Parts: C-alpha cells; structure tokens; sequence
C-alpha cells in the first residue's frame, strides 16, 4: 500500500510527540502519590488505575508516525517488565528524559552516533556504580525482610517466602496456589520447570499474569513436529471426555496444527496448550523422557514407529497443575510414581559417573537437579475467598521482588539510587564533545524518576532533587511521609535488578530513536 | 481501464521524485555508521533496521508515476542481490547518482541515447579496470583472512571455511548445519549441487535464508513434465506414511500440479518441494540419472513406459538433507551406495576418453566433478542453543563472502575502489559531447558510495572524498575509526564481484530510465 | 494601536527568518566572484548590483516580526559602513553566522546570557589577536603600495595619495575634485574640517556619497541656537540673490527653523544646509571664530547684542566648496585673507605658551593645526570627461582605503585573517559550558566570510576552508584566479580596521538578538 515516508527532523518531532503522550499518561502514576488514570471501557464503568502498565497498553495514537514512537517505547518498558518484573513506569520516565534531550541535541546539530555512544558509556559506568550502592539479600533474615516490605509490611508473607526458599534453595522453583482455607501451607511436590513458553498467546487464560494455567491436565509427549491436526484428532477426542485439559509437549507445533488449537481452545472446544520440548538434538529426547517419567506418560516417537493416532489416554502423562509463561513451562505435582522417578534419577546419576566431558556432565547434573529437586508450593491462607484471593496476590508480588533481590540485592528507592549514582559521574568524559553531551543527557535523565515522584506529591522537584543530591549514601526523600532520611532504614527499597533494567532498556530505545533517520508507515488512507 | 499517460519532462520529474524517495530512505543505512530506519507493522512494535533490502521492500508511493520510478530502481537492488547477495544499498546510491545527473543532462537538451552510450562505455571500461585492481584470494591463508574478516574477526570461522574449501576445493559445495553441541565438525559426504531453485516460493520453510530445507526426504526423479496431480496421488500417499518429506525433481512442474503442491504443503498436508531437472535436452536425462545413482532412486521416464502411478517408495531416492534457494538445489548425503556411485563415475570417466568434442568433454567432466566431489558439511560449535544458532549465521555469511572473494578477488572497501577506478578513467571519451557528458555522469556517480558512507558518519563528504582522491592505491577513509589509512591493512575489503554487480545493475536500470520517453499507468480512480 | 506580542521561540524563529532573507540576498555579492542582484525600480530598467549596501537598503519584509529581525541586522551593515566605509557584506555574513548558531543553542536550552558572554569574550580576544597580526602602513612606500592596490594596480593613484599625505600628513585633510583636463594636480588651500555632520538628511544632494556638497556658498556663523525662522528671513533673502547656497553654522538649528530649511531647500527655494558648531562650552565660541577668520565671516553672537535680522551678505563668510557627511563638515578654500588667518594662528600660538594646563594646551594645538594645516586637493587627470569621472572614483576609493590602512594596518584579505585568528583561539574557554558554546559559535562564524567567497566562486567551501586552515600565515585562497598562495604577495589585503569593525558590529547585534525575549509590533491591520 502507498506509504508515507519521513526523514530527519520531520520524523523526530513526530516520535517525540508520540513518546510524550505515552510517557505523560503513564508517569502521573509513579510512586506513593501516583495519581489516577481513567481508562474508558466499551461496556461498564471506566477502569480507574494507578498501574502504569495498564495505562500503557491502552495507548495508541491517531497520527501514524507519533503512534510508532509510542509503540517503540512501550516495547522496551514491557521488556523491563519481563526481565525484572517491575519498574515499567520508571523505565518509561527514563526513556522520555533521554529521548527528549537527545533529540534536542540532534536538532542542535550534534552527531547522533556520538550522542548514543555517550549515553551508552554513562549507562555502562552507571550500572557498575549502582552495585556499590547495593545491599545483599542472602540470608533468610534478609529474604524475610524484603518479602515483608514487598508484602506491605506483612511479616507473614515474609516468613512464608523465606521458608519456601529455605526448602528448595533461593534458586529453586516456588509457586503459590489458593489455600484450602485459613492457615498457610508449604509443601514440596514432584515437579519440574523447563525453559519453553506457550507456542503463541491466546492460550493465556489468565491475562493477569499473562500466563496459561491448567488444572489436572493430560500431557501429550510427542517426540516430533506436529503439522497435521489429523494426528491429534484421535487423542484430542479421548481427552474431550474425562473433561480434562491437554498440554502438548512436542518438538514443535507448526502453523496448521497450532492454528487449529488456537481456534478450538478459543471456542471452549477442549482446552489445549502447546509448548516446545526442552533442549535440542539428542539431549532433547532424553529430556522429553524425564518429563514422561515424572508425569507418568509415554513418549510417542516415530523412531519406534509410533503414531499419535494410536495413542490413548493411558499414554498421556498427568499432573495436578501446569503453568506456562512467555518462555517457561512448569509442571506441578506429576502422577509419575516415586519408584520410576527415583529410579530415573539413579540412572542419570551413573551417567554423570561415566561422563567423559564436563559439558555432558553439566547437562546431566541439570536433569537430575530438575527431576530430583521438585517444586515448593505455597498455599495462601484464607478466611473468606475474597481475602484469600487478595493475600495470594501479595504473596505473588512479594515473592517476585524477593527473587530479584536475591539475585542482585536492593538499593534505595524513590529514585535516589539513580540520582546518587549520576551525581558522582559529573567528571565522566568520552572521545569528543558530542559524546560528552550524550553522557550529560544520560546523567540528567537519571534524576527524572525522583523528580516525577516528588511532582506527583505536589512538591517541588528541583528543591527535593537538590537536597537529596546534597546528602550522600542512602539519604533521600520519603514521598509517603514527605520527610528526608535513610531510604534503607525507612524500608523504601528497589531490587537492584529492576533499577538497572529500567535504565538499560530506556537507554536502549532512546539510542535507537536518536539514531533513526527515516520512518515508513501506511498513508492515513 | 482508462490510463494516465505522461511524456518527456513530465514523466521525468515524476520518475526522479520516485527514485529519490526510495534511494534516500535506503542510503541512510549504508556503511558502519548507517542510520536506523523504522518500518511500521500492522501489529506490535515497528521494525528497526539498518538493512537496505528490508527498507526497499516497504517502499511504495501514492503518485502512480512516482511509484513507477521507485519500483524500477528497486529492480537494481533485487538484481544485485540475486547476483551477489550483497551491495544492494551501494547499487541503489550509484543508480540514484547516475539517474539524477543523467536526467538533468536530458532536461538540458542532451541526447538520451548518447548519454546512455557514454554511461555504458564508462561502465565497460570501469569493470575491466576493476578486474585489474582486484587482488586474488587463492591460497588458504587469504581465504582464512577473508573468512575471519567476514566473521567479525572470528579467526575460528576463518579456519573452518579454509579447511572446508581445502577438502572439497574452493569451487566445491559447502554447507553449514547446527552442531551436535560444543566444538565444530567438518565432514565430506556423498552429495551434489545443481543450478535449479524452488519452482515457487511458499516452499520456503526458512524465510531467514529465504530457502527450503528438508530432512531425510524422499526424492522423486521423474523424467517428464507433471501437469496432473492424479499421477502424484499414489506416490504422495506412499510418502504420506513413513512421515518423510518429498523432493520432486521432474522436467518441470506446471500450474495444475504445482498449484496443488503449494496449497497442500501449505496446510501441513505432506511436505513437498519441486524443482526443475538440471540442464536440458539430452544431457538432462543423463544428469537426472546421476542424481538417481547418488540418492539410490529410480528415474521414472515415459520412454521406458513407466508411470508415476506405478511408483513405490522403493523407486524414490533419498538423502539426509536437501536445501534449495531461489536458484540452487543441493542434496546432502545421499543413500546411493559407493559401489553404484563410484561405478557411475568410472562410466562417465570413459565418456571423457571417447569424447570427440571439447564441449561434450567439458560437460562430462562437470558431471564427474559433481558426482565425485561430494559435499563438505560444516557443523557449527555450540554451548547453548542460542549462541549456536548465532555462530551458525556468522559462518553462513562469512562463507558467502569468502566464496565471492575467491571468484573475483577483493578490492579496497569504503567506496575507495570505485573512486580509484574513476580517477583512472579521466581521459575516457566517446563519439561526441553528449557521450562525453554521459561518461562524466558515470565517473561522478562512482564517488557516491564513499560520499554517502562519510555523510552517514556525520563528516563532510567533499573533504573526505577530496583527501582520498588525493592519495592513491588502497589509501582510504576508515568510517569506523574516522581515520585515513590503507584499507586492505585495516581489513576493509569488498568482494570484486559485489562491487562490479552493484555498478552494472545501477548503470543498466539508469540507462533504461534515462531513455524512457513515455509512461502509462491506471488513472487514480 | 493594538499590538502583536511574541515571546521566546516564537519571536526567535521570526527574527531568524528575517535575518536569513536579508543576509542571503546580500551575501551573494561578496568578493571577486560575487553574483548580481536585481533590484526593481518603479520606472525604467531594474538596478543590477554587486554592492551589498545597495541590496540591504531595499530589504523590507511583509511579516512584521521577520521585518524587525531584518532591520535589526541591517544596523550591522550601516554601523560598519559608517565606521570603516567598507565590509558591510562581510559584517552581514558574520552576523548571520553568529545569530544562526546562537539561536540554535538557545533553542537547545542553553543560557542566552552565557552564550552572549562567550561570544563577546571570543570577539575581544580576536580583536587583540587581529592587531597582533596587523602589518603597519606608515611610510610613503607602504601608503603608495596600498593605494595602488586599492586603485586596481594603478601606480598613478598610489603616488598621488602618497604625495597628498606627504603634504598635509597622513592624518591631514585630503579631497579630490575634477581635473582641469589631462595630468593630475595637487595643491593645498586654506581649509578646515570639524566633527559635525548635517543636522538632518535631505540636505544630502549627492546620495552617491550620502553627503551634502555646496559650491561657493555663504557661511552664516551664528553663535546661538536658531528656533524661529523669522531671524533668518532677512539673511536668507539676501542670499536668495547672488544665487549662492548658504551653510548655517550655529550652536544648533532646532525643529521650527530646521523643518523650514528642510522644506524650502526641498523645493529648490534657496539651497541651505545646517550643522552644529564644533565643540561645546567656551572653546565653542573660540572655534566658531576660527571658522570666521578662515572664511572671512563675522560671528553673530547675542553676547554683543547682535541680531540675525541685522546681518548682511557682508557678515557672511565664504569658501569655494564645503562638504558635510553624517558627522563631518569640511570647508575647502576659504575667502579669509592669509593676513587675518596667519595672524589668528600667531594668537593661538601664544595661547599655547601661556597654557597652564595640558588639556588647554592640547585643545589649542588642535585649533592651530586645523587653521594652519589647510586642505590638500587632488585634481584628477583627464583626457575625456568620461575617463576623468572614472579615475576620480578610483582615487576616491583608493584614498578611503589607504586612510583606513594608515590608521590600523592591513591583514590578509579573502577572509583568511579571521580564519587565522579563529585557529589561534581554539583553547579559549569561559566560565561554563554555555559560555564555551558561545565562544565556539563565534570562532565558527569567523570562517563564514572565506566560505561565502568560495561559494560565490562555485567551489567547495569546506574543501577550501580545510586547505587554508591546513596551512598558516598569509597562506590563502585567491578567488580571482582560484589558486592558493600568499595573500600578501598576491596583493589581497583588507584594512585591519574594516575587518575589526565588521566583526565587532556583527557580534554586537547578534548578542542583542540572542538575548531578546519579547517582540512588540503593530497588528497587521
Ligand atoms: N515512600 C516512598 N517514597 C518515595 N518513593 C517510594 C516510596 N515507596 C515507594 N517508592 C518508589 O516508587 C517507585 C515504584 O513506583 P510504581 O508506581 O510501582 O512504578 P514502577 O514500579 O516504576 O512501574 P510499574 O509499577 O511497573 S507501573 C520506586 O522507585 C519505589 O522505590
Ligand atoms: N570501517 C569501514 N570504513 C569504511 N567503509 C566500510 C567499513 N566497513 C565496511 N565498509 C563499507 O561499507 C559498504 C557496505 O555497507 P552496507 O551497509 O553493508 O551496504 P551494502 O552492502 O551496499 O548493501 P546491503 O548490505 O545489501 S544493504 C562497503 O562499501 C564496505 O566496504
Ligand atoms: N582575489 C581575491 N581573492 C579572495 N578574496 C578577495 C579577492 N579580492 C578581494 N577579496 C575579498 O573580498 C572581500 C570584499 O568583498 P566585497 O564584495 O567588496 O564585500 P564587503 O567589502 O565585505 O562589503 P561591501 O563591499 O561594503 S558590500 C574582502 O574579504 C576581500 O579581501
Ligand atoms: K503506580
Ligand atoms: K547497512
Ligand atoms: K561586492
Ligand atoms: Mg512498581
Ligand atoms: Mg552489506
Ligand atoms: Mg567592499
């Protein structure tokens, strides 16, 4: 279709405008004094929220070029979301600040490539220095503290997460499920988790977590690619009965078959989700088997001349619950018998003995750990379905934050970590003056989060920014009480990982937009 | 429908505007400091690319005449791409440069035909001069160097390519496949490659390479054209079982049959790809047999009263893997037994003895080389599926570039080769003044690539151009470091083949546009 | 009337647009290869000029804000013109260069006050550096050389000027008049020149020189202010007869009387011009008397109870010719008798003896020097009225240039002086980054003159600028022959005074525009 094509500054003003509409809508919701954003709905009362992600997903602009700018930033923020699980508003505010001054520098005649290089050098040095501000979170006491703080001061949620990590290790798998009613429950079941997400959205039955969740489903373990639905027809119907959902763990589910699954499960016609088998090559088959041994299923490989048509509900594996993200599948409590499972473990355990290569050794140890590690499960307390569903949400978030904190620690919140780091980089220089402008653009943007938080309070950004910059260490501004103090002692913490991610993703998009010379989009016809 | 018709100048300004929009969008991506171009998508985030071809594909204009000019010059990139697989952006800026000055000369009253003749003469001599400057890439050391340079300084990839060419010769067939995991693998198998691509896209299952790849497929060797699907029905079903893809190597697959194959394999209903048989006439049949002997199949020719209906999976040939490009089919590791194959070789070997004509002699030697040469297979190292898939890409590109280098050598990159050539042609003249202007148009356009590379750096084109022209030999401008020096010593080389192709296709399309007097298109209604 | 009021950016873009129209129209006329500009006339053929001042005078824009910007920068040329009588085009291109980059920096957010401070510092140091590079023009050989060069290599005009200055001193008064025919004439007459211009234009009968010229006029020396025309009526009529013009040298001619004089002399009704009396206070009267003694007139002061009504043509002084500029009156050849004049000299000469103060002593020596110095008169050769009128023009210009050269020396022309100065200031810095940007804005603007000269040649500005900057000293580009060489040896020189003035006035007006925040003008109604 005929295209509209814009160059240089023409494209620049358009991108900046789109970015500003997105960032301005989103940023009003940052921090304890975040304001409400009303999102219209075709049916019912409008949604009223302080959650930046919800606001962002609704942002689409009429002007084609402006919409492109908006969509570009949305992407990165969501990426920060995927990587750290928090800080999308922070990232969006950092991105607007870098893009705004960067595009201005470009209109001023500065070399885009150099501006980008300066920005990148500042970020690289900045994340390194952010580590110096970090407070580790290794012992259970620390884990408990972070969890409590992340759970709105609920020392209960804190103890739960700490105990859970104490069971399966802070690097282990942990899940949360509705409780049986009153009093929490923590138990380790036979489970496993591999790096493979849904073969397409839609399967996502819980957009709240943007994941797919199945209860007591059957697990088809096909050691091959599935293109023709015909092969599935027999098994899909066998599963149609028994009224249980089906999880497809094949080498891959291609267009034809996948398309059908997406349409059928879209019409309530049998609930089925598909994900690729873990690993590739040889180890793939070996791993697909570990899953079988765990779920009590039977691998259907063509190597042994087996057909999916000739597959009954007896071949299928089974587990009490399975959850799959954008890129992760977790099987909770499989039917497999400890006899077969523990035996399988013994086998692989000898494999490691006969290992003649570190690589093969590592890969084997990975399997035993997965098959012998299990899955810690947290069943949230209760006393009414409403409160139970609520506390469950808190435990979910607290857990998420604590996990990030365990990986890279926590730093002062309220935007002080980033501003503290920027205030110590004023002497940083690059190869030339344009690169030096880039560095300054970056150091300046690092103050935007704190500034927006204060602005949302109804206070003066520059005055508070100044005062914070004047102190040192964790000295900062508490936006909830409007008093200065030690951010760590006041319990205003951000996982180091989310702060670093927000900055790197913001810088990354900004760098791309700053070095964009031409935009192509459909004509507004 | 009713047409809009434009003549001379009216048509010229339209064409020029159309080529300018396309060329301007494309040329910003040229070189190490190429800028980003954002391409809108109907869903999700826009595409951000520094790839010229990707930009060109999206260019379509509203004004019917301007669109014609854009689509015409777009042919330059596509042909240069098909012929050399690189240098499409370079070819596009050369075309714009030639078209711009050429149309100006026409508007000035100069004879279009003479202008074109002059341009052609300059290009003819320029190509000869380009060959003269070309540095060979014959020994394994040179091959290793080029490979390393093309692999982003990865001396590993360099060694691999060098060893692969040492096995099957620099003219031999070489492929790259995913590795078994960690450490590369190089092995020669029974294989062959002939000049015939897919009989239509869609068969392309891997758009990343725009090629078709089949694993352990059956190979139908039919010595005749296939129009009716009926004939295939019996064999297609036999192949439906055993769950293996099918490669059709017939004299040709016409509409009816082809259309069906495209639709069926489009629905996952049996994976089948079709390509014409190598050569034509008599040699065609002899060659179709060489493939049979290699894949252990049986030629199904009507000459012996054979029917496709009466063809079983036993007649079909087979190989571990086959890959087909837009114009190349490569069969890797065929089932044929060394007894039959090596025997077939002996036969053709005598054919050469009894050869009473050089032509027949050449053609025969070509067959023995293909059948006795084999196929070197490069299995890329690993250590995680992600890195493995990445390194595979690099090896593929490095191989492609090194192959080109071996054919015609290499010349200084950064646009300096064309500048040196242009300076050597300063005294070139034609039959008249208009032809002389055409020659000058071409020599001037030869500086465009270096000038655009510099412009993208944010430096001054005329100053750098002036300085490079000031020195000589491999003296050029390194746009990555913004330092002058010896292009070869700095490792900035271009295969002579891509430079030559870019120039010839640019001059070719430019010549046509310059000699265009009238344009016809549908009325904007 | 109602006003239109604009602020910041809105006002800025308007001013920039206005200076760009003016500067672009003017700068095309710069240097040896300056282009022609056609200026429409209400009647007859249009004016075709390469004179920057002629072009600037015609520039007026429709948009009220754009017009203001144009008229403001137009002040640059006029002031530089009044100060050095040359380099108005150079001054305009320097102003546009400073304004353009300065307004960009303002739009980029830099502090306007600091940008101006940085620009001002750079110009201050640049002027000092300019004086350091200046070569003196003190001896008659140098004076002859400069004159020759300024007269288009006419060694004749060079000798004439050298001799004239040798007569009355290089600081003495010199005039040029039509010759009697063939062969030049140099003689000194009883004359004097004081710092007082016409009390209003209109009196200007020769717009070519923008000055007023009277031949054999009567000189009224009234020692008081004249407000009522009544007083003049009697004398004006006495002068109405004898058919001679009248020069009014009173303490001042105020509104009423002045207005009448402007109207009457506007209708050919008696030619009269008025100028204030030299000096002020006491010395004023004494000086007004020196003029009387020189012109043979009689001071009409009220102190002795004298009335202008009772003044006859006998009281009026007289001289063969008088010329008055915007701020200078020169009486050439007065009627006064050498007896009275030389006697008056003796008087003042004793005054100097009895002087008890240096100040009084200096002031007295100034008077004797004026009254005893006379006025050198150069009568241009001939051989046909046409050639005579021409040579006269050259002598006038060569004289003007040589005068400037004597005052401050000469520097390489072709814009190389400013380029050499700029390079010597590469390390100049201010109090902060914004001031440093200002400094760079100024150093960059200094290359504008040379670049525009090259541009008008049809050559590449950056290439030539680069080459010139590459060399040093008087190495420069000769735009007439398009060859590099020693500007001095090639005779391409500019009086340090015009280069200095162009730079200071440009920076002065640029600094004012850069620090303007609001513009007020009438509503376009
Ligand atoms: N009392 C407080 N004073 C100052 N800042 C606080 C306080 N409590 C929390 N914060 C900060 O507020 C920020 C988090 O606010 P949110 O509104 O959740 O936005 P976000 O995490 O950047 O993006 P979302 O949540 O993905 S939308 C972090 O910088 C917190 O440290
Ligand atoms: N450091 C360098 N300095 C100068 N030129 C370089 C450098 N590195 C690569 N080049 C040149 O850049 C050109 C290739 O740039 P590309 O952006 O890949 O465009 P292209 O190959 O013309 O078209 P594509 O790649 O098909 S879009 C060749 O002239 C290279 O020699
Ligand atoms: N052969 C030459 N090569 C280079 N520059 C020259 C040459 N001859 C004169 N110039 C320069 O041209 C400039 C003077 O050009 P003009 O066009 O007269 O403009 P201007 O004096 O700046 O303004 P006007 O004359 O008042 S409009 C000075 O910088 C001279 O040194
Ligand atoms: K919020
Ligand atoms: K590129
Ligand atoms: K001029
Ligand atoms: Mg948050
Ligand atoms: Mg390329
Ligand atoms: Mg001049």
């Amino acid at each position: 279709a005929a295209k509209d094509v814009k160059f240089g500054n023409d494209a620049g003003v358009k991108m900046l405008r789109g970015v500003n509409v997105l960032a301005d809508a989103v940023k009003v919701t940052l921090g304890p004094k975040g304001r409400n954003v009303v999102l219209d709905k075709s049916f019912g009362a409008p949604t009223i929220t302080k959650d930046g992600v919800s606001v962002a997903r609704e942002i689409e602009l009429e002007d084609k070029f402006e919409n492109m700018g908006a969509q570009m930033v949305k992407e990165v923020a969501s990426k920060a979301n995927d990587a750290a699980g928090d800080g999308t508003t922070t990232a969006t505010v950092l991105a607007q600040a870098i893009i705004t001054e960067g595009l201005k520098a470009v209109a001023a005649g500065m070399n885009p490539m150099d501006l980008k290089r300066g920005i990148d050098k500042a970020v690289t040095v900045a994340v390194e220095e952010l580590k110096a501000l970090s407070v580790p979170c290794s012992d259970s006491k620390a884990i408990a503290q972070v969890g409590t703080i992340s759970a709105n001061s609920d020392e209960t949620v804190g103890k739960l997460i700490a105990e859970a990590m104490d069971k399966v290790g802070k690097e282990g798998v942990i899940t949360v499920e509705d409780g049986t009613g009153l009093q929490d429950e923590l138990d380790v079941v036979e489970g496993m988790q591999f790096d493979r997400g849904y073969l397409s959205p839609y399967f996502i039955n819980k957009p709240e977590t943007g994941a797919v969740e199945l209860e007591s489903p059957f697990i088809l373990l096909a050691d091959k690619k599935i293109s023709n639905i015909r092969e599935m027809l027999p098994v899909l119907e066998a599963v149609a009965k028994a009224g249980k959902p089906l999880l497809i763990i094949a080498e891959d589910v291609e267009g034809e078959a996948l398309a059908t699954l997406v349409v059928n499960t879209m019409r309530g016609i049998v609930k089925v989700a598909a994900v690729k088998a873990p690993g590739f090559g040889d180890r793939r088959k070996a791993m697909l088997q570990d899953i079988a041994t765990l779920t009590g299923g039977t691998v259907i490989s063509e190597e042994i001349g087996m057909e999916l048509e000739k597959a009954t509900l007896e071949d299928l594996g089974q587990a009490k619950r399975v959850v799959i993200n954008k890129d992760t599948t977790t099987i909770i409590d499989g039917v497999g018998e400890e006899a077969a499972i523990q035996g399988r473990v013994a086998q692989i355990r000898q494999q490691i003995e006969e290992a003649t290569s570190d690589y093969d050794r590592e890969k084997l140890q990975e399997r035993v750990a997965k098959l012998a590690g299990g899955v810690a499960v947290i069943k949230v307390g209760a006393a009414t379905e409403v409160e139970m569903k609520e506390k469950k949400a808190r435990v979910e978030d607290a857990l998420h934050a604590t996990r990030a904190a365990v990986e890279e620690g926590v730093v002062a919140g309220g935007g002080v970590a980033l501003i503290r780091v920027a205030s110590k980089l004023a002497d940083l220089r690059g190869q030339n003056a344009d690169q030096n402008v880039g560095i300054k653009v970056a150091l300046r943007a690092m103050e935007a989060p704190l500034r927006q938080i204060v602005l949302n309070c109804g206070e003066e950004p520059s005055v508070v920014a100044n005062t914070v910059k004047g102190g040192d260490g964790n000295y900062g501004y508490n936006a909830a009480t409007e008093e200065y103090g030690n951010m760590i002692d006041m319990g205003i913490l951000d996982p180091t990982k989310v702060t670093r991610s927000a900055l790197q993703y913001a810088a990354s998009v900004a760098g791309l937009m700053i070095t964009t010379e031409c935009m192509v989009t459909d004509l507004p016809k």
